[PDB]
């Protein structure tokens, strides 16, 4: 039996009208509507596919279609009522995503709740050299945040009360720092901060266990945001 993931193509957007599409997922790439790329993927390492978001005629045709409730983690809950077990989640705007890339989070990811995939500096410029990227200085490196994550529905299950809090402060710098920490703030913000100290009071926050896989395939999460990206 497959398991499932997720894929939150969901989300209007501005120049993607350009390509008179309205959501970011639609607009082509490389000759197909640039998600479909990522569903190629997903069924590639033997996963089931759930997508949020509009569907215009998707190939592959995606395992449910379930439509757009305007938000990252309330279409998240909708998808996960029709799931179950552990699930990938993921963004429609990776069309670089690999098959390769999806199965080392599968096989290396820790037993967590909730496992989030995070691609060094040295990497993401490996393939994509122009990429530029918002990182973060940990003693043990520089990464960047991943467009996937691993989730134990189960698990999670009993976290979203504060993830709806914590996703509710995405756009307040201050105000998400205040849950995070002062202290906490500094020292990454300076480098003097490392892996373990984040996922300790990610943990700490959410209540469930939370840790970064670090994950050698930047197409994780190396999006398309405007143009010159599409080439
Ligand atoms: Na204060």
């Amino acid at each position: 039996m497959r398991p499932s993931a997720i894929v939150l193509a969901g989300g209007k957007e501005a120049w993607a009208e350009r390509f008179g599409v309205g959501s970011k997922a639609l607009v082509p790439y490389r000759g197909r509507p640039m998600v479909e790329w990522v569903l190629e993927a997903l069924y590639a390492a033997g996963l089931s596919p759930v997508y949020v978001g509009e569907n215009p005629g998707l190939v592959p045709a995606p395992a449910l279609t379930l439509p757009d409730r305007g938000g990252l983690l309330e279409n998240l809950e909708q998808a996960l009522e029709h799931v179950e077990g552990r699930v990938l989640v993921a963004t429609g705007d990776i069309p670089h995503l690999t098959e390769e890339a999806v199965r080392f989070v599968l096989d290396k990811a820790p037993e967590a709740a909730l496992v989030y995939p995070i691609v060094p500096k040295e990497a993401v410029e490996a393939r994509f050299p122009r990429t530029k990227r918002t990182y973060a200085r940990l003693r043990e490196g520089t990464f960047t945040g991943g467009n996937l994550l691993l989730l134990d529905k189960s698990l999670f299950r009993k976290a979203l009360p504060l993830a709806r809090r914590v996703v509710a402060l995405r756009k307040r710098p201050l105000a998400l720092a205040r849950l995070v920490g002062w202290d906490v703030l500094l020292k990454l913000l300076l480098g003097r901060l490392s892996l373990a100290e984040v996922e300790a009071r990610a943990q700490r926050i959410l209540g469930v266990e939370a840790r970064a896989l670090v994950t050698p395939y930047p197409e994780v999460g190396v999006d398309v945001d405007r143009e010159e990206d599409l080439v």
